[PDB]
């Protein structure tokens, strides 16, 4: 019984399972105190200012509520190397490879991970306190939504999922004797500290492991306390969990922004688009667009949850309730809205300080006033022109999504927004069109896992921007995909592939981009209402001549842009092929191999 440990909420108010979770994990990671969250702002605002006396967040005095944290430089992302998924059988995690090691995920027996569990989290959190999070994936009454209780030794990560996620007491009250997913983390640095605590940021590198348990509804996560691999419902509850669930419920669970579009005579459509981590996801779903009469509306930035209704409407949700967004490239030109949502409840983490108390980072395109220096992330004086950058490339602002001055009014709706078109993207600097159009939802689906984006001298495979997210088989979520198709009545949206990054012969963009991707979401409107506005390709259907709205724009280079070779789509087609095969291999469905094979006959022809 750990009641005399309570010093927030009560045990005998918890339900029976939560409860149960709660205790167990107390027995096992000893500790000193117990703290069930609220999610009040008293409970916050305490919090943070507990941090700041701590020396573990600084208060930012330029703004509104503003703090920053700067990481031990062991600890500064997602480790994909050290996030497993236990299964059984490994085939049901990974396609077995023909060739080489799978890029598809990584699978650890429920033998080794229990070695390596007993090996970090008995008394783990001794002299500290644990944190119960409980927390909604979406809104509060949605049926879409799931919810999970995290458990964590971490003030940062308390502070951060009650940003990303709905949090506090409401939940529980609203789970009842409700199924959740298990959430269990730990920093592991338990007190007396037995290694040297380096920039107050607790976290244990050598051990570091996040792992997912699907069968079991568990993620637990171990010596990291930054943002993916400590923020559990982030990636591993609303990706990689929730991608099995998904597959066994009849949904889909994706790497996919949601906004919702308006044309100058009132008609809105819902779109979502997966692109590659750090690609602009959050420019394109905040974007202020370029053409007069239109509008775009942000939903989500990041995960949807998509699931075909009665009426076979593709029905998305976003289960986040904040966004966690890259903050070097974020600027008043590139995300004017994302600078306005940043403004004020914001946690900075990795940036550099300006001494006026405001945030810096790369490409902020903001000048400063004479006299105003630099801190950089490291906690050391930076100039303009100094070796290193003053933010982590991968440092980050975690922000409140009903900040978004251009949040969708049914954002939260619990039914979720009509999805009418989806859209796949990369970085590919030769070869690949402006926008084009998949032939039918078969060929899209082939679309989908064939992307691939430059990260820049090596361009790799990162299917439906899903490649470190996957929660199970990837030949089964191709196969979970294609399904959709045989379901009675299901109005399947258009499928759409995008690139922004092409360049002509001497590596400049052809391509304007940012609020001027309007253009091509109005082609794509148009598109999915029927318009006569595309011309068949050996990849698919492309905007017909001056369908294009590039007026304003000047002279776009339209032939280079839209320009298809049979040399690289020889050479492309072929690329696709062994990968597929090796990566694939067993898993890869019939109709998959069709589509490629179809492709490759389109492309002998030209
Ligand atoms: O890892 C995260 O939580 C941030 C993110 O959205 C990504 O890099 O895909
Ligand atoms: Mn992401
Ligand atoms: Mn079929
Ligand atoms: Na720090």
């Amino acid at each position: 019984d750990f009641s005399a440990k309570v010093i927030q909420g009560s045990l005998d108010s918890l339900p029976q399972e939560v409860r149960k979770f709660v205790e167990g994990n107390a027995q096992l990671c000893q500790p000193e105190y117990i703290h069930i969250c609220d999610g009040s702002e008293e409970e916050y605002g305490r919090l943070l200012a507990h941090m700041q006396e701590e020396g573990v967040i600084r208060k930012l005095k330029k703004y509104d509520n503003c703090w920053l944290a700067l990481t031990d430089p062991r600890d500064v992302a997602r480790i994909e190397s050290k996030t497993v998924i236990i299964t059984q059988e490994q085939r049901d995690t990974v396609p077995i490879p023909k060739s080489g090691q799978s890029q598809l995920g990584r699978w650890m027996s429920e033998e080794d991970f229990e070695k390596a569990f007993n090996a970090r989290f008995p008394g783990c959190m001794k002299g500290r306190t644990m944190y119960v999070i409980p927390f909604s994936m979406g809104p509060l009454g949605s049926p879409l939504a799931k919810i999970g209780i995290e458990l964590t030794d971490s003030p940062y990560v308390v502070a951060s999922m009650r940003i990303m996620t709905r949090m506090g007491t409401s939940v529980l009250e609203a789970l009842g004797d409700g199924e959740f997913i298990k959430c269990l983390h730990s920093v592991g640095c338990p007190l007396p500290l037995k290694k040297p605590l380096v920039n107050n940021w607790a976290c244990n590198p050598e051990l570091t492991l996040i792992a997912h348990l699907p069968d079991r509804r568990e993620i637990i996560s171990f010596g990291s306390g930054y943002g993916g691999n400590s923020l559990l419902g982030k990636k591993c509850f609303a990706l990689r969990i929730a991608s099995r669930l998904a597959k066994e419920e009849g949904w889909l669970a994706e790497h996919m922004l949601i906004l919702g579009i308006t044309n100058p005579e009132g008609k809105k459509k819902y779109l979502a688009a997966a692109f590659p981590s750090a690609c602009g996801k959050t420019n394109l779903a905040m974007m202020n667009p370029t053409l007069p009469g239109w509008k775009v509306e942000c939903v989500g930035d990041d995960i949807a949850w998509m699931k075909f209704d009665a009426q076979g409407n593709l029905r998305a949700i976003n289960p986040e309730n904040g966004f966690f967004g890259v903050a070097p490239g974020t600027s008043v030109k590139t995300n004017p809205n994302a600078i306005k949502t940043i403004q004020k409840n914001t946690i900075f983490t990795n940036v550099a300080e300006t001494s006026d108390g405001g945030v810096y980072w790369e490409g902020i395109d903001e000048p400063l006033a004479p006299g105003v220096t630099i801190t950089s992330w490291k906690n050391k004086e930076w100039r303009p022109q100094d070796e290193e950058p003053c933010a982590h490339p991968n440092s980050r602002f975690c922000t409140p999504a009903s900040q978004c001055p251009i949040i969708d009014p049914a954002w939260e709706s619990p039914e979720g927004v009509p999805i009418e078109g989806i859209i796949f993207g990369g970085r590919r600097p030769a070869g690949v069109p402006l926008v084009y159009e998949a032939l039918s939802w078969q060929h899209g689906v082939f679309v989908g896992a064939a992307m691939r984006s430059e990260a820049g001298k090596v361009i790799m495979h990162d299917p439906f921007a899903m490649r470190p997210f996957f929660g199970y088989n990837f030949g089964k979520y191709l196969a979970h995909w294609l399904s959709m198709a045989h379901r009675p009545a299901a109005k399947l949206p258009k499928i759409f592939h995008v690139n922004w990054f092409r360049k002509d012969k001497n590596g400049k963009f052809l391509w304007p981009g940012f609020g001027e991707n309007s253009r091509v979401l109005e082609w794509m409107f148009g598109r999915i209402e029927g318009e006569d506005s595309a011309k068949l390709t050996p990849i698919g259907y492309v905007p017909k001549e001056d369908a294009l709205n590039l007026k304003g724009l000047g002279d776009v280079n339209v032939e280079e842009l839209f320009g298809i070779s049979k040399e690289f789509w020889e050479k492309e087609v072929e690329e696709i092929d062994k990968y597929l095969e090796d990566q694939v291999n067993a898993d890869l469905p019939y109709e998959i191999e069709r589509e490629l094979r179809a492709l490759k006959q389109r492309i002998s022809q030209m």
